[PDB]
């Protein structure tokens, strides 16, 4: 193929730029419009493609205008694993394999001189309707299970935990029952402007996230058998981790498969 080989029939698109027709809202594309990306006057500009290597950027800054839980601004790919439907999602139990190449291809530095950060790959939980409409909840968010970030030269691993161990199940559904872990880093630090491959393998009870095909970070405690009661579906792409102002990144895809 002439472009990066990411299947298009599995992604929606959402990036920093105003959806004109929703105002406060970003633009976003679904299937099969998302195929026109490089055409598209919104999406050409944050989701495009670079024929000399093969890769599809994904350019993002603070722009202002992000979606209800979200907070930063983003260019970045949402998994739909049946093609045109958001609201069929995954298990744990069920499982899912994603595989990337990326390349942080540019990235601004903060007022301190440290690079700013950027999230790379993610597993979102998200509430069925049954759950949500259980709990009266406003929409069908629920947290992110595991972000993926590029750090200050270093692949950065965030995780949830369940805060209290006996709460009932009503209280499990609502953000506010799972906080941060620690956080974890692989060993190998990764520069700018270089390839690296990730991949997340999820199956009952147990994340695993691998850098390079050599070091792997498993996850396989209590907070993954808790975390059952989610669906979920990945993300990659370009999550911008910054609000300073005049800071951005550039992520590089060139490969890119979900399989369940």
């Amino acid at each position: 193929s002439k472009t990066a080989k990411i299947d298009w029939s599995h992604w929606t698109v959402t990036v920093p730029e105003e959806n004109p027709d929703k105002p406060g809202k970003p633009y976003s594309l679904g299937y099969p419009e998302i195929l026109n990306y490089a055409e598209d006057k919104i999406a050409s500009k944050y989701m495009y493609d670079d024929p000399k290597d093969k890769s599809v950027v994904f350019y993002a800054f603070p722009s202002g205008v992000t979606t209800a839980n979200t907070h930063y601004s983003r260019s970045e790919l949402r998994e739909t694993m049946e093609t045109g439907s958001n609201k069929v999602n995954w298990t744990f139990a069920k499982g899912g394999k994603m595989r990337g190449t990326y390349a942080i291809d540019d990235i601004s530095k903060e007022p301190d001189g440290k690079y700013s950060r950027v999230i790379i790959a993610q597993i979102h939980g998200v509430l069925t309707d049954e759950q949500r409409d259980l709990i009266g909840q406003k929409d069908n968010n629920a947290p992110p299970i595991l972000k993926v970030y590029w750090d200050k030269g270093k692949i950065r691993v965030k995780t949830k935990v369940l805060k209290d161990l006996n709460a009932p199940y009503k209280e499990m559904l609502s953000e506010h029952a799972w906080g941060d872990d620690e956080g974890r880093n692989f060993k190998e630090k990764i520069d700018l402007n270089t390839r690296f491959t990730l991949e997340v393998k999820v199956s009952d009870g147990r994340m695993e996230v691998i850098l390079n095909d050599t070091e792997s970070l498993v996850y396989d405690d209590i907070h993954m058998k808790k975390w059952g009661i989610f669906e979920n579906y990945f993300k990659a792409g370009n999550y911008f981790q910054s609000k300073t102002p005049g800071t951005f990144a550039k992520v590089k895809i060139y490969s890119l498969q979900v399989t369940h």
